[PDB]
């Protein structure tokens, strides 16, 4: 058993190499946690049919956390380096034309980090090129990609709340399960708790949202606003305290993501639905189709 309990045959061909356009034309398998095994073979654009006014749809929007770096040109001039994204390529700070700089140890001794170097290349592209191994201390498709401005508007029009929490990404988060740093806005925490108090559904869009909401839950309080971090491995058995429904991609065999879905939908029912998805020609992974568990 072990990892074999979450295994299934996934034809390599069904792992989407490109997304569908419009994005909400991707297929959507609707499966239920309770009652008899039953699914609806739809498209993401059909989501409104399965939601209702008052449902709270929670998404994650990645927020980049730049890195505060201190350098020094070989000549002697200081220069700040706000490493933003592209790994370690995009940044901006201070003057000094396109030249070369030496990475200086923050605390250590403010001395030149061995081998750590960089040189200003182009400008406003996708503005610097570093060398050596970066110092620790100092873009990726997800379930949300399936939504279009149109789908979002249709959801608003039917009274579905659209709430967004923040997943922190970028150089400013580096430290080295994969820890997940996040932030939940006050209005979001408040909206989720009021919905629960009123018996309204909290619908998670993606497992990142699931992990953040469940990690932010406090007994006697509900979900707390603010920053947080979670390295919790959600897997069977697990009782969800916040998430009432889940919109998520089709995950790879033996993946921890599949394990999280298994905890929400049930391991056996999850494997059954996945086998059906395979047999029905669904596309898998990041650019593939989606699943809605109600």
């Amino acid at each position: 058993e072990g990892l074999e309990a979450y295994d299934y045959h996934l034809p390599p061909e069904q792992i989407a190499q490109e997304g569908v356009e419009p994005r909400d034309m991707a297929r959507l398998m609707v499966v239920y946690r309770e009652g008899p095994f039953r699914v609806a073979h739809k498209r993401v654009r059909d989501l409104p049919e399965f939601l209702r006014p008052g449902d709270v749809l929670v998404f994650n929007e990645s927020k980049v956390i730049p890195a505060r770096l201190l350098a020094r040109k070989p000549t002697g001039g200081k220069v700040e380096i706000l490493l933003v994204r592209e790994r370690a390529l995009l940044g901006p700070a201070r003057k000094a034309p396109p030249g070369t700089r030496l990475l200086l140890l923050s605390p250590k001794d403010l001395a030149p980090v061995p081998g750590l170097q960089a040189e200003v290349v182009a400008v406003e592209e996708d503005l610097v090129a570093h060398l050596e191994e970066v110092g620790e201390v100092p873009a990726a498709p997800t379930a949300g990609l399936h939504f279009t401005p149109e789908l979002l508007e249709r959801l608003r029009e039917m009274g579905v709340e659209l709430r967004f929490l923040t997943l922190h990404v970028g150089p400013g988060t580096f430290r080295p399960m994969h820890a997940e740093p996040y932030a939940i806005p006050e209005e979001v925490a408040e909206a989720v708790n009021r919905a629960k108090a009123e018996g309204r559904r909290v619908v998670a869009v993606g497992t990142t949202v699931v992990r953040a909401l469940e990690s932010a839950y406090r007994e006697g309080v509900g979900v707390v606003a603010g920053e947080g971090e979670t390295r919790l491995f959600i897997r069977p058995p697990y009782t969800f305290k916040v998430v009432d429904a889940l919109f998520t991609n089709f995950h790879l065999p033996r993946s921890t993501l599949l394990m999280l879905v298994a905890a929400f939908l049930g391991r056996e029912r999850t494997l059954e639905a996945y086998r059906l998805a395979v047999a029905e020609g669904y596309r898998f992974y990041s650019l593939g189709d989606a699943m809605l568990i109600l």
